[PDB]
């Protein structure tokens, strides 16, 4: 057979090799026609009607155009049509193992409908990738094109997930270590998935991005790391590189974490939850499975999508009445209502395991006004956010490597202070959103008041609009003046 | 009750009124989100994603602007916030009508079902709108923004539809006429949905438009012609208009009228043909419906999807295997194999009455040549496509009153000698797809055989690849040479 | 040294091989960025500030891409590197030979400042690369990077103008004629330079263009076609090169012969005839050359940009008068006025002979008007421009070879029949516009009484306004009726 | 006297009205089609063609824009066309007094040919919109239309400027007090002018911004603060105001100070410096004027733009030899060679004066190191920056006012850590830049060990090629390790 070429509104037209044609017409793959990139973000920004099956082909051709521009520029590396290839399906398949609405699934759902077992849609991803491989006949196919399916698949694994335990990896030795921050860095966070985000997303949100992946390209090159091969940027190219990181930020906090978006997620989460027992996927043999279990076979998996969210909202079963009565108050638009948004102070840091208590503590409070309507915790929700660059506390530039106009060879580290004074002091950040339950004016302005007063009692941020939903509450705290 | 701000990638932010939020807030708008605008195209396009909510939103938004253009030009046609509410209403709904999967459900999957009805999805927008205002409560709100929801309703029935029943409208008098000309041009074809369309769906496909629609806003003025008051074009812009069609005949041919996608478009008809009978709807007061007769109760309609793809793909029960395998065969990349595209010549032309008997001709030919297979009717299929400028085999451009810039009250008319000897000088043209349901080596030689000789046999014009797919048959047509 | 990396909008980041930055370093290569793409389009399209210069390297990289891509898709055509800078330099110097305001002075000036010589900016550019050649020493530098001056420099002049005189080239053998077709297609017209102004014209001017150039080097091949190898597109993208001359005729009628600008350039054209004797500019070795006569001289003829549209205007010297207040009244905006336009009809075609003779028949005319005020020829002017698809009366499509998905390397030809009956049946066409030195407005309405009475008498087509303009002469005509 | 349609890229149809159109057609306003926007930046980005015609179109449509829209949320506010007219006029002419090239003239010529002198594009852009309005006699045309000259030419011309001496303005009273913050904000800097030059030189450089103006427009109102009618942007958007002062942070990192680009712009200014006593510029009544002396009258400096470098470069007189062959190594691009770039830490701040001190100190340096040329002060450029966010050491978002969703009446204030933790904590910065005017091998080796060692003995950050083009100099400074 011969090539295939598509035509991507981002990429324009991108060439497909007839290996990456045979795993793309699978059911396990074309699974992510039915699942939305961004989830819930959808019913917030209209033109976010993308799916993950355009978004994998995009971070499959970066994949290949990347480590064909590095074998181009320097053939001593001696990469192979076999090395592209792999890479090209690693880059293809990393995105096998998302459930229905993306990050809501294993962000939200799974951790409290499951919360005893460790689930990431990279183990996803290589679950997905195996059962791909097995139940449609792939291997004879690579041996066709020249790939060796033993150490090429376990290469491909390590590109997705990391090792699946001195050098870790069994697909390539050191001197091919630049196969490895390709498709997925686990060293500092640049790779072509978030390139290719960062093109896709900003396309439809209606926002422009201002990273140039092209140029990056352009300027990388493959160095000597401390007895390694990694690649290495050009040394003037550093500030475009904080700008990235700046860049991915601004996609948080004006789309991904979008105040309505992410209570539609919350509300879309509870629905799941409250239909969790009710609904039957059939796997392996006939067996049958829940939606939350359905991560445990893959056969059962391939048809966990977004349809499910539909099932409920057709179903006529009066065991889904719960659930279905949530999602119908999503297309009424009747949403838990937004109250306000805080930051923590000092080294207060909120950890996971008192996630459990926030709407008890907001709805203790010693508020001090007229009280017309009590609230209870469970009137609230509270959601705690992380936003970072990456590695937490670190700082992702410290962990690349560049190279000069001068000695193209010689690979060099470069510091923070070495570039501007204009940069963060901090990479790691919280966020904590309040919202009600009650929609009615009273317990607004009710809400409105426990939260503020809550805010002063942790020593917290002073809500942006403070003096104006809590007037009689915010001289209590002498600091926000 | 306030405003509401959208952000879309077509037309940036969009303000809705409050009377517009509370009509898309219902199931039966929210409905669109799970229609595709371009239906099997996104099979081919895999930017087409687009549903056809967020084009219901820019046609809504497009109509309001070129209303309120109108009105700040010339105050002299005392144009109010009421009719414009109207318009842009008439705009958001004109969408809501659509079967699953769009123009494959009315223009395919109908027609075989139901072919003693007379359907179109306009009609469905009337009677989904009618059930929308009423299920809703949208009357009152109507009354409370200051519309007369008697009158007014029936203004927008009648600009998505056309005349229920001199001057045939009832909804809006003679000097008023121009406000229905832009929703849905009966007259000439130039209306706001084009423009939303054109520059949508070049979006997400990946092509682009040439089509200025900001520019012709700016030039569209209201004249006198025939004792109405009608929009009329600037006379220099008479050659933009002609492109525009141009445009449109572009989009059908690269695009909406793929050969792939719409043998993917027949293949998933075929699908739901095969599952009409096994797939029951639930509808008023319980009710049950069929995929065909969905079109006669709203409230079922209401749940008639895209979801019913993936409904027939996930079902277990064998009654529906015969259409779940097809679909399935969908996800395999397993379709009809294409075999040709040939004209008729002369002014012969095929009739709708025709498309049932004509595979039969293809199997009945009697080609000369040593060949290896026998095949039947059912082995073929034959695509009867209309290529035209909207009013068939006249020129639209001949309905379209101009202005000029010395007297921009005085309609004119403008005739094609007038514009350009390099115009086309027919407006109407059919094209016809052959593909065979056998897809093995030696089944698509004798199908070529057999296309080709049909061809000649028929006198159409000779298919662009003849001499080689078929070298020993197209001698035989000295017309060809 | 080594490469150099240049931003450019429409293509992004572009490489440059040592030697062709050796070849941009010069003053006749710079001397492009002071010379406007568009010329007088810059006094209408405000955005049109894009100069000769950026063109350039567009043309060059776009030659430079299509030869690799043939390269990797076809070894066996046995491309070198050495082909690849040829084609390469030959896109970049194509441009050279441009004057001032580009095409207003090779359409407009030259024909009337020096009427007995046979002069085109393709001469021009070959002349000034032989002297940016020689001035330079550039010959030792080709030598080095690999190629031969002798067969090489004549390989690239008859890129860019042709033969110099069975194969008529010398600087490349059949096998490689391919290579002519790149640069400057004297064949069909189908080349870089297209592409390349499409693009970089549609994103300065506000104009959006249709045409996908990536497209169509994905699809292009070689192949043979009467003894010779030939660039051959694939069957299905006939249709699109049909569209891409649509597009090239639509992007003349709104832009480069746009009635204001095309009055700029024959208002500026005015002023260096009334300027030409007063202006001497220093040529070889201290010989003082004019405008009209620097084109002998390309030591002068390097100092001829649209500078001197500047030096006029600043001049103070009494004897440039008459070409300074000119300059002047385009400042004030006082420009000839249109008038109108019509075309011939029937088999009527105007030859170059009869452009002097026009505006005499045109004061000869005698309209049934009152007029206050009598013209003469010497108040007129008639600007006649042909419209056509490249090669005169032909269509251009006849002239490209195809190739079907059966067969790769058998070529076919397709006609006008085979694609669409919507297509043009002409390719060929005469505007005539006439303007009026006169600009009060009883001029302007005699001018136009004038005008269309000519347009009567000669039989020619109804201007579009004709009724409105002339209301006392249009009912005379018995075929505009 | 009717409206004029514009087609802008960046804009699309901007519409003109008559007194806006009587303007603009005056030599005065045509002179700045012959001024480039960037500069120099031509000559490094080959798109940057763009001159400052098309950017205050833009202003002027924006300005417009802005307060139309304002009008129009809010009637309360007795917005006028007067007040529309005089800000659209004023936007439109507050580029009027750039020089040659535009920054380079008022930032780098200006002082080093008149240090004597307080100079800036501000006054400039008053004395030669006086000088217009004279001139040109446009004040009838302001009566024809309703302008009251007197006010309105005052009120324009501390739009421009500012105060032309408690509420500090004549032009217009309290109650308007936001009309000042449109076309150039002295408070915090956002303004329109910026809001333009974003996207018309991202749509031309080749990098694309971030930053939504229409976004802003739409959600700005006008709250009452300190006795004044403020405008006021809603609270939630502050990150938005974040990212606009990052943006144009980064728009100068990238492009308006790229390394060539300044080094370019001295070259040019240092030929204009040995060209200023004999080039001489006819001004008012016949007085000659130089280069230097022109902006001390408007008719002078109305003929001077870019076209001087060209009157030199093309000059034969030996007078003008030392500027000519200057000029002559930017078209052979023998510039002045790049060494490298330094910041200082703490509260080290190189004060404007000391800016001559310090080639003297560069080769005041001492590196022991084996140096085969010695260099002196002459040989050093040495270029400092200053990088703000437009307030200096201020944060211009402490300047701004909010307002809230349930009270969008009262403005609000909002500090650094109610917004993010992720910010900087300086405002601004200083950068270095150190370039080597002999271009050979071994005076560059000289010249990088020189600053280095400069750099170490200065207690500056370390190069970031410190370590590769200074190996043997490097480790002395522990802090570098
Ligand atoms: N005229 C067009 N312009 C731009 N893109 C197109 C056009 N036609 C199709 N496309 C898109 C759709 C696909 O994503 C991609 C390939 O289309 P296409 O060339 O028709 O492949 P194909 O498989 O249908 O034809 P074939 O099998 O005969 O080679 O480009
Ligand atoms: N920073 C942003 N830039 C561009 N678009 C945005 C941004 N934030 C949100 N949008 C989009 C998403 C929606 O389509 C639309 C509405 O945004 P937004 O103002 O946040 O609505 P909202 O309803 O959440 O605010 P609110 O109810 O408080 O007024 O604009
Ligand atoms: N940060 C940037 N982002 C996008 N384009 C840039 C950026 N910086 C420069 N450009 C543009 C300007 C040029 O046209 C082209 C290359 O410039 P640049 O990379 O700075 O080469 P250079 O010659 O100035 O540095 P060097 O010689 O050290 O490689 O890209
Ligand atoms: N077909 C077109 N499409 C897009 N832009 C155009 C087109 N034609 C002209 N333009 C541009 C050029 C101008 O900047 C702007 C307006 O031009 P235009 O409408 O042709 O003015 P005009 O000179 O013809 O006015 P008038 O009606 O008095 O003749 O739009
Ligand atoms: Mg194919
Ligand atoms: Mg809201
Ligand atoms: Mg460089
Ligand atoms: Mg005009």
């Amino acid at each position: 057979d011969t090539m295939k070429v598509i035509n991507d509104p981002i990429h324009g037209h991108i060439e497909l090799h007839p290996l990456l044609v045979r795993i793309i017409d699978t059911p396990q793959f074309q699974r992510l026609r039915y699942i939305k990139q961004l989830g819930g973000g959808y019913y917030v920004f209209p033109g976010a009607s993308h799916n993950r099956f355009e978004h994998s082909l995009g971070v499959g051709y970066l994949a290949g155009c990347l480590v064909h521009a590095l074998g181009e520029k320097q053939p001593e590396l001696q990469i192979s049509e076999r090395d592209v290839l792999c890479v090209q399906i690693a880059g293809l398949c990393r995105n096998l193992g998302h459930g229905p609405f993306s990050h809501m699934f294993d962000g939200r759902f799974i951790p409290l409908a499951r919360p005893e077992v460790k689930w990431t849609h990279e183990q996803g991803s290589v679950m997905m990738f195996e059962h791909l491989i097995n139940s449609n006949g792939i291997k004879p196919v690579m041996e066709q094109y020249g790939l060796i399916p033993e150490e090429d698949i376990c290469f491909i694994k390590e590109q997705i997930v990391g090792p699946l335990e001195l050098w870790p990896y069994k697909g390539r030795p050191e001197n091919k270590s630049f196969l490895y921050e390709i498709v997925s860095n686990k060293r500092n966070g640049i790779d072509v998935d978030k390139w290719d985000y960062f093109a896709r997303d900003c396309h439809h949100l209606g926002i422009q991005n201002n990273f140039d992946y092209k140029r990056f390209i352009k300027f990388a090159r493959v160095c000597e790391v401390d007895n390694e091969l990694r690649i290495c940027a050009r040394d003037k190219e550093v500030g475009n590189l904080y700008d990235m990181f700046h860049t991915r930020n601004s996609l948080h906090r004006r789309a991904y974490q979008h105040k309505v978006g992410n209570i539609i997620d919350t509300m879309i989460t509870d629905a799941f939850l409250k239909a969790d027992d009710y609904i039957e996927i059939t796997g392996a043999g006939g067996k049958k499975y829940r939606i939350s279990t359905a991560i445990d076979d893959m056969e059962a998996y391939t048809k966990l999508t977004d349809n499910i969210f539909l099932e409920i909202l057709y179903s006529t079963d009066p065991k889904l009445k719960d659930a279905r009565e949530i999602l119908k108050q999503i297309e009424y638009r009747n949403l838990f209502k937004y109250v306000g948004e805080t930051q923590p102070t000092g080294q207060i840091k909120i950890k996971r395991e008192d996630y459990e208590s926030l709407p008890k503590e907001v709805a203790s409070a010693k508020p001090k006004v007229l009280l017309d309507v009590k609230l209870k915790a469970e009137d609230f929700i509270v959601d705690v956010i992380n936003m970072d660059y990456g590695m937490q506390e670190k700082n992702p530039i410290d962990h690349v490597s560049f190279y000069c106009k001068t000695a193209p060879n010689r690979a060099i580290r470069i510091t923070k202070n070495q570039v501007s004074q204009l940069l963060p002091e901090k990479f790691a950040e919280q966020l904590i959103r309040v919202y009600c339950k009650k929609v009615d004016r009273k317990s607004l302005y009710a809400a409105r008041q426990y939260f503020v007063q809550w805010c002063a009692d942790r020593n917290f941020t002073k809500p942006q609009d403070g003096d104006v939903i809590a007037p009689l509450i915010t001289p209590q705290k002498k600091e926000w003046n």
